[PDB]
């Protein structure tokens, strides 16, 4: 159009998003020997797998549109006052963590800490949450978090089988629905047999029970003493696992105090919004005993190479990447990012600040009890925390009408009841329109005066909390809002993120994380809507799932998107166990991901693996398309046409390889989970938190998971998979808006990119190193295999070695022995431009002559940099200096490593047997 | 006392325990160390008592912060964010979420204060330098500065500059410069007591060679584009020079005043990459032909050496400003915009020249497009050739057209002779063009209009044909992962509040806090343009008269005018005021104003910007003004005496005795009293200096009241004045703040307004108790640090009875003798302690003055003092003999890592005494100081101020 001409777009974000410009990319391309992107493509994706029509999307908005664009949406949403409870109770997020940690690029960017010696921030802070949580809790050891509190119940469950092999589980009714939910599919699909029975009924004379599952407080809001109930299951070989809060515990006496194996729950509460779902850190702690069942990642303290004090995961032979189907679960991505905010909170209040807070909400809870028993309305329960259960005396519809004027949502039990959640936001105004709405006429202050300041509730009884929490110099050191800026800055500055360069994690996908998509997450509209409102309330919502959807079917090829699966992982589980649903045995080619194979296990299904041939290449199959590698498969539509002869799974974690090229749906795959943590550019947050969609073709749908609370529906749900519905809502908009921003065209030249520079990379390296795997016509996808297992024999350099020595250069490691061991796997990602993949290439070719040192002995084999690495600033500032290189070759090995940008390694090489050997997963003294 | 409810249900939390750094333990452990019961001991001790508060501030209830944002709330969304094409030097644009992000909303930027240590402020040193090269590759002019308040005040500098070169007493100004601008130029004029002509340029008389300058705009303010080559020409052969207002943008595609031979180019830098603010803040621009650069106003980034020969950055040419020169200083301005030029100079950096073309080529087209539809329509364009600014005579009623944009909530520029103002601005797109057109009665669509259309800038002789934006700088980091990277790299060279304290005095390096911050960024107050109709901004009306009240509740005045963006300004301001008093009173034959050698370099740079005659009076050996130079001096001038400059407490920390006697004296012979109330955190709560003789104050509201330092910039300087000076307080030709007024001091009439909230948001969470509390805090935590350092230095000044307000001095000069030991070799040796030195060398030459605010705790100011006493023990190894006098720590501080880590290490003293002389510097927490000592010589002797080759 002429006014195109006249008037051209704004801005278009694929500039901003891919690094590479005409002039890089026409060098690259020159490198190769080849004169355009579409010849590359050609001789990298097979012809016959490729899209016939492109990719049909809504024209790219423009960046300096998409908030407006995206406010058209949220603003449907209808912020209420929630009191439904339930699992999400609102909170004051300290508006300082929201902005030094939630908002900071250096917090949000950098992933899993593999590489612990730039990585010791995060790693301290997650050590303060499993601190917190063992304090709290009163248990043992914690875990770095799990994804939600239904699905860490159900991996509660899941340790007591493998704990004692019972085939039995009792679940007290009285746990919230959705986390019934989840523990009975994931027992459904695991072979082991629920009963909802009431302590009371609850026989465990037959010594088949593997453990017990009940909530404190419960669901209805009351506190029971759960002492003989778990001493009952102990006497017959049962587990007591419980459910719990932990606010309620800041003034109850805790789990690990009446003989609780685990506790578990959401660390929503303490400063994460309620985000319509998610996303929140799970807490799940345990006894010593039970630690080497304990799931996820878990922080321990260990020595480096000079003998300091530092920290690492610990027992990491427990998790996916190393015993895989053998594994503790199939848990991957967690909600780091969440459980490190969390933990904040706790630092910032401190236990003194927590008890206030407690108090407060529970005498607010307390003073609406005695306001609604004064107007005629009974309680079910005497003794809460914050929970009420109410008969009205009056109409419940007048009430409803009432809270409905003032914009409060009640829980509506299925018996008529009513449930009031008070939280942490409760004022005296609340409790006056609370008081109003019950019809009670008296004020809240009115109501206190005749209560008194005689002691009641829990402070008046025997469940009175006695024992200390946080008492660590950690959480009594910064309270101020100064200190506590400066002490999320330290360990800020001791990680290494995409503030400062190019992470190339293999099958992680470290691309840009914009800030105009992550803008929205902490939008009111979004952050502050409790998961379980009435859906007039989330019409935005509703709005954003159906364009995220739509946008995600086109890109796939499939029919149907199930948002409720809140990992990669999740998303396996689901899709297996759809399949499970729709119809035992699972092919998995040993080249997969360990997630696969465990992912199985959980759904119940008997693994088969397949070998996979020289040249790297291979109930259901799970295939991975690029093959993990990082090549094509040639004739992947083959595979898929003979297991649908005799359904087909396809693991998406390497779709930035495919979209805009070709889509998994059209060459025969069933069904897939898509990475948006990792292809659709949400923040991998040091591990979590990450969402894990599945796309279905359309005979799988009518199985999807379900939710008990809010309904996702020819309907015959395989169960249900997370806590809320959609799981991390919040986090959606991330992925919307970069779909909506890039449109067909710049996410088909993302992609492009990404394989630009996956191959120019491994082109500009082919000579100093084996690149292990290729296509038919020579050419990788988005990532590459370096072998540097040679160096084994010539110089007695292994890849730790090489990845240690790339901090000193300034850079994370790439992915580390895996898909092959003793090999490096290396991802740049479209976001990169020439110059830094040069810097990368160029640190890595300096580190080829050094091998070639030791190799022609040129420098001692024990004392040399690639051995020593990495080298601290306390390494290198020392007066003691006694090693055959210089300081300057340690600290500052090529040029572009200068003092204006060095990024310190904040400890010498970490000791990994060591800290496994003294294990220690809580703040030393 | 208190009610039931609130025992058991008590304030959810209390701002004031998170702002203040000491609790209670603290707190009672440093009122041991200083021999005393309680806080009230020290106050009664400190603050005379005939000068205190007789009864509580009497304020609201204090908001808990938990609740903060939702109160603002109700206030901000009164206002309406309408599309606002007004112009008028303000014009919308697209701010880059990423520099909103990872520069404006991060404390790691806006914490830190002016780069006087350049060792550990390297960041935004360079970025500062990148400012300037791109105000002078566009203007192309030869040198700019780092920024200044306005495109008014900037215009007012233009003026002063051109009577400070040739003397003449007379301004020729174009009737066709924005009204503000041409308010702020005659004022300033008007107190400088040159003669201002409004005269169009065919009406400019230069034959006389009474004609000191002329100011033009480019394009004016009706939107035209003309040529100015003669009209310059005709002022040069007359010895007059040229100062021209333009704009960054439209110089992407024009031809710009460095290539007509202007010798000044002026304007805002707001359109790139910053909010409309509804008024601010916004960086000023100012560039100059090389041979005017010693008469250049503000702060200046030049290129220097360090010690090793290292090509670094550092504040130039310093002499030009007031702390050296006082009165005779460039001009007053201390405080400027560093911050906002920074953001500025991140846009130009992301878009490049080429994007720069990119936008400005289409806001061009889109008027081009908006231009033909009108005219399609039946009605007149007043000018043929603009950038984004047309002047339109409709062919209908203008009621009806203005009905109809009232309808998709649109504000044109209503002139006063009935026709209509419309600049087009980055953020129009085809949908508002359709809006425009439609408001105009074109039934053509802007597709259709753009169908039957090179022409306008790009088809005339004004087309631009030099290039801009040419170094590396501006052409390496257009990714978004890039330029997220470089701020980090920028950020991570300047040492900040997320670090240590920076103990600066006269400064109040206090908590700039994340729920006062985030208000800065709503669109509710970030996207209002300053001249909308004030039923556009009943949120603004209501901020203003809470924030008001309450600053006239805690300095006993009787009015606020927020219209000074600058302490310095508001000084500038009040003098002018207090003048205006005394010309209506029939008295303006007083000029003369008393001025203690000890008040800042603001206080007799302002006095003379407002045209008085300045008379030092002299301070005695205690540190206090001079009782008997005084009552000299009062006599000497008593028949024209208009004023005293004094500040409560010292510019020392000391509050003086009889601070009422003063006050009287000047008032019993007929003058006034202006009030310094930078140091404003010392009385807060406990006195006011209203209740005490004082007519009129500025406060520093980024020094004591929250606003972020910013690098040097942004800051509001709002005066509050008794109730006989409010009919004289500056008032704004656009909006009207009505009396009698001085004049127009500022471009918009509440100067930074978007800022305001940070204050408002301070004062309303703290309360009346923790307003009190943080000032008592203030005096508890500057004593103890006294206290614990009075047996190592000498703190020079002391109140009666031994305590120090908020500061004090540690009078380092001995060491001159003793170990040739300077200052500045303590100061650089801090850096190497984790510290950012206190301030240099005033009001006493060769000293240290210290400010911990109260935002600090105990063991923070521990730290800093076993650095002092450590660095104490320095000084002895040198007096002693026991080390090198030469080659010693102190002489080679700071000392950088590239220092450290060397192979080569040839000094008397260890690398762990070089960069971990404590056990509190560690490993984990070092802040490195990125550059060897700075030589401050060499670059004022080898002036470069633009980014050097590659
Ligand atoms: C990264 C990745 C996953 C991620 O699973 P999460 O639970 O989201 O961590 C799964 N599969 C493959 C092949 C991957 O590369
Ligand atoms: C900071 C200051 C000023 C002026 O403030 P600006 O905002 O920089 O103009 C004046 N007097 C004193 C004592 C100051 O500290």
């Amino acid at each position: 159009r002429l006014l195109e001409r006249l008037l051209p777009r704004h801005d278009d974000f694929a500039r901003r998003h891919i690094g590479p410009g005409d002039k890089d990319q026409r060098e690259m391309l020159q490198t190769l020997g080849l004169a355009s992107i579409d010849e590359l493509i050609e001789k990298t994706v097979p012809a016959n797998i490729r899209l016939k029509r492109p990719l049909k999307m809504e024209d790219p908005v423009c960046e300096n549109e998409i908030l407006a664009t995206l406010h058209a949406i949220s603003s449907k949403n209808q912020i209420w006052r929630s009191y439904i409870g339930m699992g999400y109770y609102n909170c004051s997020v300290p508006q300082t963590i929201l902005r030094n940690l939630l908002e900071n690029s250096g917090w949000i960017t950098q992933y899993t800490p593999y590489q612990p010696e730039v990585s010791q921030g995060r790693l301290e802070s997650l050590l303060n949450y499993q601190t917190m949580v063992c304090d709290i809790t009163g248990l043992d050891m914690a875990n770095a978090s799990l994804l939600d509190e239904g699905t860490a119940a159900a991996e509660a469950l899941q340790l007591c089988y493998r704990h004692n092999k019972r085939r039995k589980f009792l679940v007290d009714p009285r746990c919230h629905p959705q986390t019934i939910a989840v523990v009975q599919t994931r027992a459904k699909y695991t072979g082991v047999l629920t009963e909802l029975k009431l302590p009371c009924e609850m026989d465990f004379s037959g010594k088949d029970v593997s453990g017990v599952l009940f909530q404190y407080p419960d669901t209805e809001g009351k506190v029971e003493d759960f002492t003989e109930l778990v001493e009952r299951a102990h006497q017959s070989g049962s587990l007591a696992c419980c459910a719990t809060d932990l606010l309620a515990l800041c003034i109850l006496r805790p789990p690990g105090e009446f003989g609780v194996d685990i506790a578990l729950g959401s660390s929503q509460r303490f400063g994460v919004p309620l985000g319509y779902g998610g996303p929140h850190a799970a807490f799940f702690a345990v006894r010593e005993s039970l630690v080497r069942m304990m799931p996820g990642r878990m922080v321990g303290v260990t020595r480096d190479a000079t003998g300091k004090e530092v920290y690492r995961l610990a027992l990491q032979t427990r998790e996916q990447h190393i015993r895989r189907d053998k594994a503790t679960s199939n848990i991957c991505t967690a909600q780091a990012l969440l459980a490190n905010m969390a933990a904040m909170f706790a630092i910032y209040h401190g236990s003194h600040g927590l008890e206030h807070i407690a108090r407060r909400v529970h005498n607010a809870t307390l003073i609406l009890s005695e306001g609604l028993k004064r107007a005629g309305h009974q309680l079910q329960h005497d003794l809460f925390f914050d929970t009420l259960k109410i008969q009205c005396g009056c109409s419940v519809k007048e009430v409803l009408g009432r809270a409905a004027q003032r914009q409060i949502n009640f829980r509506l039990f299925e018996d008529g009841t009513l449930g009031i959640s008070l939280d942490e936001t409760v004022n005296e105004k609340d409790l006056d329109d609370l008081l109003w709405i019950f019809g009670c006429e008296s004020s809240a202050e009115l109501v206190a005066e005749s209560m008194g300041e005689e002691c009641r509730g829990i402070p008046g009884s025997v469940f009175k909390r006695t024992s200390p929490f946080l008492t660590h110099q950690v959480f009594n050191s910064y309270h101020s809002e100064t200190n506590i800026v400066r002490y999320m800055k330290k360990l800020e500055n001791k990680d290494i993120s995409l503030v400062h360069s190019m992470i190339p994690l293999g099958s992680c996908t470290m691309k840009l994380n914009s800030s105009s998509e992550l803008a929205p997450i902490t939008w009111k509209e979004f952050a502050n809507i409790h998961p379980f409102v009435p859906l007039d309330q989330a019409q935005g919502y509703q709005q954003l799932f159906r364009e995220l959807e739509k946008d995600l079917c086109e890109l796939t090829g499939y029919d149907q998107v199930c948002f409720q699966p809140n990992s990669g992982a999740q998303g396996e589980y689901a899709g297996l166990a759809t399949i499970r649903a729709y119809l035992t045995v699972c092919l998995i080619p040993k080249s997969a991901h360990g997630t696969n194979p465990a992912s199985a296990h959980m759904a119940g299904m008997k693994i088969q693996p397949v070998e996979v041939d020289k040249y790297g290449n291979i109930a259901a199959i799970m295939i991975t398309y690029p093959s993990t590698n990082g090549v094509f498969e040639e004739n992947i539509s083959d595979v898929c046409d003979l297991i649908h002869q005799h359904q087909v799974y396809l693991d998406g974690a390497n779709m930035n390889a495919q979209v805009g090229i070709c889509r998994p749906g059209d060459f025969g795959s069933d069904v897939s989970h898509l990475n948006l943590h990792k292809t659709f550019c949400i923040p991998h947050g040091g591990g979590g938190p990450g969402m894990g969609p599945i796309g279905v073709k359309k005979h799988l749908a009518p199985f999807l998971p379900n939710h008990p609370v809010i309904s996702l529906k020819d309907a015959c749900p395989v169960g249900t998979v997370s806590a809320a519905p959609w799981g991390s809502s919040s986090i959606l908009p991330i992925s919307w808006a970069y779909i909506k921003m890039m449109g067909g065209k710049g996410l088909k030249q993302a992609t492009e990119t990404a394989i630009l520079n996956a191959n120019y990379m491994a082109k500009r390296l082919e000579t100093h190193y084996r690149i292990l795997f290729r296509g038919a016509r020579g050419y990788v996808g988005h990532e590459f295999i370096l072998d540097t297992r040679p160096f084994k024999k010539s110089a007695n350099i292994e890849a730790v070695d090489v990845a240690k020595r790339l901090q000193d250069y300034g850079f994370h490691a790439p992915t580390m022995s895996w898909p092959v061991a003793g090999t490096l796997m290396v991802e740049p990602t479209e976001s990169e431009d020439k110059a830094e993949l040069d810097r990368f290439c160029d640190a890595m070719i300096s580190i080829r002559q050094e091998i070639a040192d030791i190799e022609e002995g040129r420098i001692d084999p024990r004392v040399n940099p690639l051995k020593m690495s990495p080298h601290s600033l306390t390494c290198v500032t020392s007066s003691h200096w006694d090693r055959p290189y210089s300081r300057e070759v340690a600290a500052f090995p090529l040029p572009f490593v200068k003092p204006e940008n060095k990024f310190w390694p904040t400890i010498a090489r970490i000791d990994d047997i060591y800290g496994d050997q003294h294990l220690v997963c809580t703040c030393p003294p």
